[PDB]
């Protein structure tokens, strides 16, 4: 996992690392250090614990995953786009 | 790591599990059956390794990290899209 897409992420929620780590099942007593252990890149979460962290910070768990920049920005757009927007693309990239 | 990702990527790639895992570093003689126990799900890789066989399957390492199918489309199409067609997407994509 990429450390700095896990920080952007919580960043863009605006919720703190104690908070994260609670929201994702983790004992409150051991959240925060978790969590910065997480985005120091001192442990990496497992894909399990990658898809809780996603869903509390409503993203793709992929964002986590996505070295290229360009690539992680269609990702997180993605994510929010009305049912229109994701059609026109979905058939933009059809057959391609 | 989503096993049906790394199996579809490898089958794509028209290449054998044993010569998968050669081209991705493994000692030949345990290439076939580390490749096997990824597709199964016995052993997960870490992000390194699976970065070796993202690179190995030309794709973008998130592909396999991706649960959704549409946007697991999107992720394998923008890999071969031309620089004219990503322009169009990544201007389609600013300021949303």
């Amino acid at each position: 996992m990429l450390i700095r897409r896990l920080k952007d992420a919580r960043l863009r929620a605006g919720i703190s690392q104690e908070k994260l780590g609670v929201l994702a099942g983790i004992d409150e007593a051991s959240a925060s250090a978790r969590m910065n252990q997480y985005e120091k890149g001192k442990h990496a979460p497992d894909f399990e614990m990658a898809n809780r962290l996603a869903k509390v910070l409503k993203i793709p768990v992929s964002y986590l995953y996505t070295p290229e920049d360009d690539l992680a920005q269609i990702i997180l757009t993605w994510n929010e786009l009305n049912e229109q927007e994701r059609k026109r693309i979905n058939f933009y990239i059809r057959k391609k």
